């Protein structure tokens, strides 16, 4: 119900990447799941304006939306990619692919 | 259409928040409002995560949702608050409390 890190496996060949990402297929990204609403939970870690636009949010649910549950912390990994000469090269840390925190922002 | 900072002006007696708060009565606090769409924006800063997940939305649609428009950077505001001794302190930095920069996350 709250905010919080839950599976998400991402095959490259179905979001178009296959084509220059040799190796692996498939691999764990995460996705932040859950809903920012009161009371919150202790590990969310909200902003002082996410916490102001979800009280905003239920005086006027048709003018303001709701805070969301966003990865806060992202986490790299390593790709087989093809480089302009067509080589298997090795980028160890590919920054910004897994999810290690969410939280409300 | 696109993830941008648009106009939010809280009113503090309605989140209930004037309890404590003495003044200002209102203050602009901006939201992010728009959608993470392909194609993005030259200035939403996205991360890899919030265009593989975007990816991901794409083929499933049901299963997978898409990335949220949260801001990314926050600008302090000054508070007069009643301390424990009710006299009016002022805090000259609250920080969070107002959008500086908004992207896709
Ligand atoms: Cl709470
Ligand atoms: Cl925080
Ligand atoms: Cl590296
Ligand atoms: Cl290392
Ligand atoms: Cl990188
Ligand atoms: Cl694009
Ligand atoms: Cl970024
Ligand atoms: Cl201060
Ligand atoms: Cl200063
Ligand atoms: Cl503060
Ligand atoms: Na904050
Ligand atoms: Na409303
Ligand atoms: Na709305
Ligand atoms: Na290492
Ligand atoms: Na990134
Ligand atoms: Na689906
Ligand atoms: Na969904
Ligand atoms: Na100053």
């Amino acid at each position: 119900s709250h905010c919080q890190k839950t599976s998400l496996r991402v095959n490259f060949e179905d979001i178009g990447w296959d084509s220059w990402i040799i190796a692996p297929k498939e691999y764990e990204a995460y996705e932040c799941k859950g809903g920012c609403f009161f009371p919150l939970a202790d590990d969310v870690t909200p902003t002082k304006h996410a916490i102001v636009q979800t009280l905003v949010h239920l005086k006027f649910p048709t003018k303001v939306s709701k805070a969301c549950c966003v990865p806060t912390k992202l986490s790299p990994i390593s790709v087989l990619y093809k480089d302009d000469m067509g080589v298997p090269t090795l980028k160890y840390h590919y920054e910004g692919m897994s999810v290690a925190e969410c939280g409300c922002r």
